[PDB]
Protein backbone atom coordinates (compact mmCIF):
# COMPACT_ATOMS: atom_id res chain seq x y z
CA UNK A 1 0.00 0.00 0.00
CA UNK A 2 1.37 3.38 -1.16
CA UNK A 3 -1.64 5.41 -0.05
CA UNK A 4 -2.68 6.67 3.37
CA UNK A 5 -6.01 6.06 5.09
CA UNK A 6 -7.69 8.23 7.70
CA UNK A 7 -10.68 7.50 9.85
CA UNK A 8 -12.45 10.80 10.48
CA UNK A 9 -15.35 11.26 12.96
CA UNK A 10 -18.66 12.74 11.74
CA UNK A 11 -22.36 13.03 12.81
CA UNK A 12 -24.70 11.57 10.14
CA UNK A 13 -26.48 14.91 9.90
CA UNK A 14 -23.49 17.21 9.86
CA UNK A 15 -21.98 14.60 7.52
CA UNK A 16 -22.40 16.75 4.42
CA UNK A 17 -20.84 19.76 6.16
CA UNK A 18 -17.77 17.91 7.41
CA UNK A 19 -17.20 16.58 3.88
CA UNK A 20 -17.52 19.97 2.33
CA UNK A 21 -14.76 21.20 4.65
CA UNK A 22 -12.59 18.23 3.96
CA UNK A 23 -12.73 19.12 0.27
CA UNK A 24 -12.14 22.82 0.79
CA UNK A 25 -9.06 22.19 2.93
CA UNK A 26 -7.65 19.38 0.82
CA UNK A 27 -8.42 21.00 -2.56
CA UNK A 28 -7.99 17.84 -4.74
CA UNK A 29 -8.18 17.95 -8.56
CA UNK A 30 -10.35 14.81 -8.65
CA UNK A 31 -12.37 13.08 -5.86
CA UNK A 32 -14.90 10.27 -5.61
CA UNK A 33 -17.41 9.90 -2.83
CA UNK A 34 -18.94 6.51 -2.13
CA UNK A 35 -22.36 5.85 -0.61
CA UNK A 36 -24.99 3.14 -0.30
CA UNK A 37 -27.87 4.36 -2.48
CA UNK A 38 -28.25 6.27 -5.74
CA UNK A 39 -30.60 8.65 -3.92
CA UNK A 40 -27.83 9.68 -1.54
CA UNK A 41 -25.53 10.21 -4.51
CA UNK A 42 -28.22 12.69 -5.51
CA UNK A 43 -28.71 14.47 -2.21
CA UNK A 44 -24.96 14.63 -1.66
CA UNK A 45 -24.34 15.95 -5.17
CA UNK A 46 -27.06 18.64 -4.97
CA UNK A 47 -25.86 19.31 -1.46
CA UNK A 48 -22.22 19.71 -2.38
CA UNK A 49 -23.39 21.71 -5.38
CA UNK A 50 -25.09 24.39 -3.32
CA UNK A 51 -22.15 24.07 -0.97
CA UNK A 52 -20.08 25.30 -3.90
CA UNK A 53 -18.48 22.16 -5.26
CA UNK A 54 -18.56 20.83 -8.87
CA UNK A 55 -20.36 17.53 -8.04
CA UNK A 56 -22.14 14.91 -10.15
CA UNK A 57 -23.75 11.60 -9.21
CA UNK A 58 -22.76 8.26 -10.74
CA UNK A 59 -25.32 5.46 -10.74
CA UNK A 60 -26.43 2.63 -13.02
CA UNK A 61 -29.76 4.28 -13.75
CA UNK A 62 -27.63 6.73 -15.69
CA UNK A 63 -28.03 5.86 -19.36
CA UNK A 64 -25.09 4.41 -21.25
CA UNK A 65 -24.61 7.77 -22.96
CA UNK A 66 -25.23 9.89 -19.85
CA UNK A 67 -22.62 7.93 -17.91
CA UNK A 68 -19.99 8.19 -20.62
CA UNK A 69 -20.39 11.97 -20.52
CA UNK A 70 -20.46 12.35 -16.73
CA UNK A 71 -17.12 10.55 -16.85
CA UNK A 72 -15.54 12.78 -19.49
CA UNK A 73 -16.67 15.84 -17.54
CA UNK A 74 -14.69 14.26 -14.71
CA UNK A 75 -11.45 13.67 -16.64
CA UNK A 76 -11.35 17.26 -17.95
CA UNK A 77 -11.89 18.96 -14.61
CA UNK A 78 -15.35 20.32 -15.31
CA UNK A 79 -16.68 17.97 -12.69
CA UNK A 80 -14.30 17.74 -9.75
CA UNK A 81 -16.48 15.49 -7.59
CA UNK A 82 -18.17 12.17 -8.45
CA UNK A 83 -20.66 10.63 -6.09
CA UNK A 84 -21.28 7.02 -6.92
CA UNK A 85 -22.60 3.72 -5.66
CA UNK A 86 -20.14 0.81 -5.51
CA UNK A 87 -22.07 -0.84 -8.32
CA UNK A 88 -22.10 2.04 -10.76
CA UNK A 89 -18.46 2.30 -9.73
CA UNK A 90 -17.09 -0.95 -11.17
CA UNK A 91 -15.19 -0.47 -14.41
CA UNK A 92 -11.88 0.24 -16.03
CA UNK A 93 -13.39 3.39 -17.52
CA UNK A 94 -13.02 4.99 -14.07
CA UNK A 95 -10.06 7.35 -13.58
CA UNK A 96 -7.62 7.23 -10.71
CA UNK A 97 -8.22 10.11 -8.30
CA UNK A 98 -6.37 12.20 -5.72
CA UNK A 99 -8.79 11.40 -2.94
CA UNK A 100 -11.25 8.67 -1.99
CA UNK A 101 -13.97 9.28 0.63
CA UNK A 102 -16.27 6.68 2.20
CA UNK A 103 -19.40 8.68 3.17
CA UNK A 104 -21.29 5.77 4.65
CA UNK A 105 -19.10 2.79 5.44
CA UNK A 106 -18.58 -0.38 3.34
CA UNK A 107 -19.93 -3.44 5.15
CA UNK A 108 -17.39 -6.01 3.93
CA UNK A 109 -13.66 -5.70 3.13
CA UNK A 110 -13.64 -6.20 -0.63
CA UNK A 111 -15.95 -3.23 -1.21
CA UNK A 112 -13.38 -1.26 0.77
CA UNK A 113 -10.56 -2.19 -1.54
CA UNK A 114 -12.37 -1.75 -4.83
CA UNK A 115 -13.41 1.62 -3.57
CA UNK A 116 -9.94 2.44 -2.27
CA UNK A 117 -7.97 1.44 -5.36
CA UNK A 118 -9.39 4.31 -7.40
CA UNK A 119 -6.97 6.53 -5.51
CA UNK A 120 -3.35 6.66 -6.55
CA UNK A 121 -2.84 8.41 -9.82
CA UNK A 122 0.02 6.01 -10.41
CA UNK A 123 -0.62 2.85 -8.43
CA UNK A 124 1.51 4.86 -5.98
CA UNK A 125 0.30 7.79 -3.85
CA UNK A 126 -3.24 8.62 -2.73
CA UNK A 127 -5.51 9.45 0.18
CA UNK A 128 -8.48 7.50 1.47
CA UNK A 129 -10.81 8.90 4.13
CA UNK A 130 -13.49 7.09 6.09
CA UNK A 131 -16.39 8.90 7.76
CA UNK A 132 -17.74 7.31 10.93
CA UNK A 133 -20.76 8.15 13.06
CA UNK A 134 -20.62 8.32 16.89
CA UNK A 135 -21.63 4.67 17.33
CA UNK A 136 -20.23 3.33 14.07
CA UNK A 137 -16.89 3.20 15.91
CA UNK A 138 -17.39 -0.52 16.47
CA UNK A 139 -18.01 -0.88 12.74
CA UNK A 140 -14.66 0.81 11.97
CA UNK A 141 -12.64 -1.48 14.27
CA UNK A 142 -14.37 -4.38 12.52
CA UNK A 143 -13.31 -3.22 9.04
CA UNK A 144 -9.71 -2.71 10.14
CA UNK A 145 -9.90 -6.34 11.24
CA UNK A 146 -11.14 -7.45 7.83
CA UNK A 147 -8.83 -5.15 5.85
CA UNK A 148 -5.93 -6.12 8.13
CA UNK A 149 -4.87 -2.51 8.63
CA UNK A 150 -5.07 0.27 11.23
CA UNK A 151 -6.54 3.50 9.93
CA UNK A 152 -5.37 6.79 11.36
CA UNK A 153 -7.94 8.57 13.53
CA UNK A 154 -8.02 12.17 12.35
CA UNK A 155 -10.26 15.07 13.31
CA UNK A 156 -12.51 17.08 11.00
CA UNK A 157 -11.21 20.50 9.85
CA UNK A 158 -11.21 23.34 12.37
CA UNK A 159 -12.88 26.58 11.30
CA UNK A 160 -9.53 28.29 11.09
CA UNK A 161 -8.30 25.39 8.98
CA UNK A 162 -11.00 26.31 6.49
CA UNK A 163 -10.43 30.02 6.88
CA UNK A 164 -6.83 29.17 6.07
CA UNK A 165 -7.79 27.21 3.02
CA UNK A 166 -10.15 29.90 1.73
CA UNK A 167 -7.33 32.45 2.05
CA UNK A 168 -5.12 30.18 -0.01
CA UNK A 169 -7.79 29.97 -2.68
CA UNK A 170 -7.85 33.78 -2.72
CA UNK A 171 -4.15 34.37 -3.35
CA UNK A 172 -4.85 32.08 -6.26
CA UNK A 173 -7.40 34.52 -7.76
CA UNK A 174 -5.01 37.44 -7.32
CA UNK A 175 -2.33 35.48 -9.13
CA UNK A 176 -4.50 35.36 -12.24
CA UNK A 177 -5.39 39.05 -12.31
CA UNK A 178 -2.88 40.68 -14.71
CA UNK A 179 -1.20 44.08 -14.31
CA UNK A 180 -3.39 45.20 -17.21
CA UNK A 181 -6.29 45.25 -14.74
CA UNK A 182 -4.85 45.96 -11.28
CA UNK A 183 -2.50 48.69 -12.48
CA UNK A 184 -5.47 51.04 -12.36
CA UNK A 185 -5.93 50.69 -8.59
CA UNK A 186 -2.38 51.34 -7.45
CA UNK A 187 -3.14 54.73 -5.87
CA UNK A 188 -5.90 53.35 -3.67
CA UNK A 189 -3.77 50.39 -2.61
CA UNK A 190 -1.25 53.09 -1.63
CA UNK A 191 -3.72 54.95 0.53
CA UNK A 192 -4.65 51.84 2.46
CA UNK A 193 -1.04 50.92 3.11
CA UNK A 194 0.06 54.41 4.11
CA UNK A 195 -2.92 54.66 6.43
CA UNK A 196 -2.21 51.22 7.90
CA UNK A 197 -5.62 50.09 9.08
CA UNK A 198 -5.78 46.33 9.15
CA UNK A 199 -9.44 46.73 10.09
CA UNK A 200 -10.32 48.25 6.72
CA UNK A 201 -8.54 45.54 4.76
CA UNK A 202 -9.89 42.90 7.12
CA UNK A 203 -13.20 44.40 6.01
CA UNK A 204 -12.26 44.10 2.39
CA UNK A 205 -11.49 40.41 2.79
CA UNK A 206 -14.75 40.07 4.70
CA UNK A 207 -16.74 40.08 1.51
CA UNK A 208 -14.40 38.23 -0.80
CA UNK A 209 -14.34 34.97 1.13
CA UNK B 1 -35.82 70.75 -11.23
CA UNK B 2 -32.69 70.93 -13.43
CA UNK B 3 -32.51 69.31 -16.84
CA UNK B 4 -29.22 68.16 -18.35
CA UNK B 5 -28.71 66.65 -21.80
CA UNK B 6 -25.64 64.40 -21.76
CA UNK B 7 -23.78 63.46 -24.97
CA UNK B 8 -23.48 59.68 -25.38
CA UNK B 9 -23.33 57.07 -28.16
CA UNK B 10 -26.06 54.41 -27.91
CA UNK B 11 -23.27 51.83 -28.40
CA UNK B 12 -21.40 52.66 -25.19
CA UNK B 13 -24.49 54.26 -23.67
CA UNK B 14 -24.60 51.94 -20.67
CA UNK B 15 -21.14 52.80 -19.31
CA UNK B 16 -21.78 56.48 -18.55
CA UNK B 17 -25.16 55.79 -17.00
CA UNK B 18 -23.13 53.72 -14.57
CA UNK B 19 -20.81 56.75 -14.35
CA UNK B 20 -23.40 59.42 -13.86
CA UNK B 21 -24.86 56.96 -11.38
CA UNK B 22 -21.65 56.55 -9.33
CA UNK B 23 -20.83 60.25 -9.59
CA UNK B 24 -24.32 61.35 -8.60
CA UNK B 25 -25.04 58.60 -6.07
CA UNK B 26 -28.81 59.16 -5.78
CA UNK B 27 -30.93 57.35 -3.21
CA UNK B 28 -33.53 56.86 -5.89
CA UNK B 29 -33.01 56.72 -9.61
CA UNK B 30 -35.41 55.77 -12.31
CA UNK B 31 -34.37 54.88 -15.83
CA UNK B 32 -36.81 54.69 -18.72
CA UNK B 33 -36.82 52.43 -21.76
CA UNK B 34 -39.64 51.37 -24.12
CA UNK B 35 -39.60 47.55 -24.18
CA UNK B 36 -39.46 44.89 -21.45
CA UNK B 37 -36.59 43.67 -23.61
CA UNK B 38 -34.37 46.57 -22.54
CA UNK B 39 -35.59 47.16 -18.98
CA UNK B 40 -34.60 43.54 -18.67
CA UNK B 41 -31.28 43.96 -20.44
CA UNK B 42 -30.38 47.02 -18.42
CA UNK B 43 -31.17 45.87 -14.91
CA UNK B 44 -28.59 43.20 -15.71
CA UNK B 45 -25.95 45.58 -17.06
CA UNK B 46 -26.22 47.75 -13.96
CA UNK B 47 -26.31 44.95 -11.42
CA UNK B 48 -23.30 43.60 -13.24
CA UNK B 49 -21.50 46.91 -13.22
CA UNK B 50 -22.01 47.37 -9.44
CA UNK B 51 -25.38 49.03 -8.90
CA UNK B 52 -28.32 47.56 -6.92
CA UNK B 53 -30.84 47.68 -9.79
CA UNK B 54 -34.09 45.79 -10.60
CA UNK B 55 -36.39 45.82 -13.63
CA UNK B 56 -40.10 46.72 -13.70
CA UNK B 57 -42.68 45.37 -16.20
CA UNK B 58 -46.13 43.84 -16.71
CA UNK B 59 -45.18 40.16 -16.94
CA UNK B 60 -44.08 40.83 -13.39
CA UNK B 61 -46.69 39.19 -11.20
CA UNK B 62 -49.02 41.53 -9.38
CA UNK B 63 -47.66 40.24 -6.07
CA UNK B 64 -44.04 40.48 -7.13
CA UNK B 65 -44.32 44.18 -8.03
CA UNK B 66 -45.33 45.11 -4.52
CA UNK B 67 -42.08 43.55 -3.34
CA UNK B 68 -39.83 45.35 -5.85
CA UNK B 69 -41.39 48.75 -5.24
CA UNK B 70 -41.15 48.11 -1.52
CA UNK B 71 -37.46 47.37 -2.03
CA UNK B 72 -37.00 50.47 -4.13
CA UNK B 73 -38.86 52.44 -1.46
CA UNK B 74 -36.84 50.74 1.31
CA UNK B 75 -33.77 51.81 -0.59
CA UNK B 76 -32.63 48.18 -0.60
CA UNK B 77 -32.97 48.82 -4.31
CA UNK B 78 -31.50 52.16 -5.34
CA UNK B 79 -32.16 52.00 -9.10
CA UNK B 80 -35.31 51.07 -10.95
CA UNK B 81 -35.57 50.38 -14.65
CA UNK B 82 -39.02 50.58 -16.22
CA UNK B 83 -41.06 50.80 -19.41
CA UNK B 84 -43.62 53.60 -19.70
CA UNK B 85 -46.62 51.26 -19.43
CA UNK B 86 -45.23 49.39 -16.46
CA UNK B 87 -44.32 52.69 -14.90
CA UNK B 88 -47.87 54.09 -14.70
CA UNK B 89 -49.45 53.82 -11.24
CA UNK B 90 -49.70 55.64 -7.92
CA UNK B 91 -47.53 52.98 -6.33
CA UNK B 92 -44.51 54.42 -8.09
CA UNK B 93 -42.91 57.01 -5.80
CA UNK B 94 -40.86 60.11 -6.42
CA UNK B 95 -37.18 59.70 -7.19
CA UNK B 96 -34.02 61.74 -6.79
CA UNK B 97 -32.95 61.32 -10.40
CA UNK B 98 -34.88 60.69 -13.58
CA UNK B 99 -32.96 59.36 -16.54
CA UNK B 100 -34.05 59.03 -20.14
CA UNK B 101 -31.94 56.21 -21.49
CA UNK B 102 -33.77 56.53 -24.76
CA UNK B 103 -36.04 59.52 -25.39
CA UNK B 104 -39.85 60.02 -25.06
CA UNK B 105 -42.14 59.61 -28.09
CA UNK B 106 -43.81 62.89 -27.06
CA UNK B 107 -43.70 65.90 -24.72
CA UNK B 108 -46.28 63.96 -22.69
CA UNK B 109 -43.99 60.96 -22.21
CA UNK B 110 -41.30 63.41 -21.15
CA UNK B 111 -43.42 65.40 -18.69
CA UNK B 112 -44.74 62.07 -17.47
CA UNK B 113 -41.32 60.56 -16.87
CA UNK B 114 -39.74 63.74 -15.55
CA UNK B 115 -42.81 64.36 -13.42
CA UNK B 116 -41.44 61.51 -11.34
CA UNK B 117 -38.43 63.52 -10.14
CA UNK B 118 -37.96 65.60 -6.99
CA UNK B 119 -39.65 64.83 -3.66
CA UNK B 120 -39.13 67.13 -0.64
CA UNK B 121 -37.25 69.20 -3.41
CA UNK B 122 -36.82 70.06 -7.08
CA UNK B 123 -35.46 66.89 -8.66
CA UNK B 124 -33.06 66.37 -11.57
CA UNK B 125 -33.47 65.01 -15.10
CA UNK B 126 -30.86 63.60 -17.46
CA UNK B 127 -31.51 63.22 -21.18
CA UNK B 128 -28.98 60.97 -22.95
CA UNK B 129 -28.14 62.00 -26.49
CA UNK B 130 -26.18 60.20 -29.20
CA UNK B 131 -24.39 62.28 -31.89
CA UNK B 132 -27.05 61.78 -34.61
CA UNK B 133 -29.89 62.71 -32.29
CA UNK B 134 -28.35 66.17 -31.83
CA UNK B 135 -30.83 67.49 -34.41
CA UNK B 136 -33.93 65.79 -33.02
CA UNK B 137 -32.73 66.88 -29.56
CA UNK B 138 -33.70 70.44 -30.43
CA UNK B 139 -36.86 68.99 -31.97
CA UNK B 140 -38.16 67.79 -28.60
CA UNK B 141 -36.30 70.52 -26.74
CA UNK B 142 -38.54 73.22 -28.20
CA UNK B 143 -41.39 70.72 -28.44
CA UNK B 144 -41.44 70.92 -24.61
CA UNK B 145 -40.57 74.63 -24.64
CA UNK B 146 -37.31 74.59 -22.69
CA UNK B 147 -33.55 74.40 -23.16
CA UNK B 148 -31.74 71.54 -21.39
CA UNK B 149 -28.25 72.35 -20.23
CA UNK B 150 -25.66 70.63 -22.40
CA UNK B 151 -23.25 68.99 -19.98
CA UNK B 152 -20.48 66.42 -20.52
CA UNK B 153 -20.13 62.78 -19.34
CA UNK B 154 -18.18 62.13 -16.12
CA UNK B 155 -14.39 61.81 -16.24
CA UNK B 156 -12.73 58.37 -16.08
CA UNK B 157 -10.96 59.90 -13.11
CA UNK B 158 -14.21 61.37 -11.75
CA UNK B 159 -15.84 57.92 -12.12
CA UNK B 160 -12.92 56.06 -10.58
CA UNK B 161 -12.77 58.31 -7.53
CA UNK B 162 -16.56 57.85 -7.06
CA UNK B 163 -16.34 54.06 -7.41
CA UNK B 164 -13.77 54.31 -4.62
CA UNK B 165 -16.02 56.21 -2.24
CA UNK B 166 -18.81 53.76 -2.87
CA UNK B 167 -16.50 50.90 -1.95
CA UNK B 168 -15.43 52.62 1.25
CA UNK B 169 -19.12 52.81 2.07
CA UNK B 170 -19.67 49.10 1.54
CA UNK B 171 -16.60 48.30 3.65
CA UNK B 172 -17.84 50.58 6.39
CA UNK B 173 -21.02 48.44 6.55
CA UNK B 174 -19.04 45.32 7.44
CA UNK B 175 -19.95 44.26 10.99
CA UNK B 176 -16.97 44.42 13.35
CA UNK B 177 -17.65 40.76 14.17
CA UNK B 178 -17.31 39.68 10.56
CA UNK B 179 -13.97 41.17 9.52
CA UNK B 180 -12.41 40.37 12.90
CA UNK B 181 -11.88 37.00 11.26
CA UNK B 182 -9.50 38.48 8.74
CA UNK B 183 -7.34 40.88 10.71
CA UNK B 184 -4.57 38.32 10.65
CA UNK B 185 -4.73 37.78 6.91
CA UNK B 186 -4.89 41.55 6.47
CA UNK B 187 -1.74 41.88 8.56
CA UNK B 188 -0.07 39.27 6.37
CA UNK B 189 -0.69 41.56 3.39
CA UNK B 190 0.66 44.80 4.85
CA UNK B 191 3.51 42.66 6.11
CA UNK B 192 4.80 41.68 2.66
CA UNK B 193 3.72 45.08 1.41
CA UNK B 194 2.95 44.28 -2.20
CA UNK B 195 0.58 47.08 -3.07
CA UNK B 196 0.22 45.27 -6.42
CA UNK B 197 -1.42 42.40 -4.52
CA UNK B 198 -3.82 44.70 -2.75
CA UNK B 199 -4.41 46.31 -6.15
CA UNK B 200 -5.45 42.85 -7.38
CA UNK B 201 -7.81 42.75 -4.44
CA UNK B 202 -9.29 46.06 -5.55
CA UNK B 203 -9.43 44.87 -9.17
CA UNK B 204 -11.74 42.14 -7.91
CA UNK B 205 -14.26 44.53 -6.36
CA UNK B 206 -14.45 47.35 -8.89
Amino acid sequence: VTYEEEAVPAPVRGRLEVLSDLLYVASPDRAMVFTRTKAETEEIAQGLLRLGHPAQALHGDLSQGERERVLGAFRQGEVRVLVATDVAARGLDIPQVDLVVHYRLPDRAEAYQHRSGRTGRAGRGGRVVLLYGPRERRDVEALERAVGRRFKRVNPPTPEEVLEAKWRHLLARLARVPEKDYRLYQDFAGRLFAEGRVEVVAALLALLL
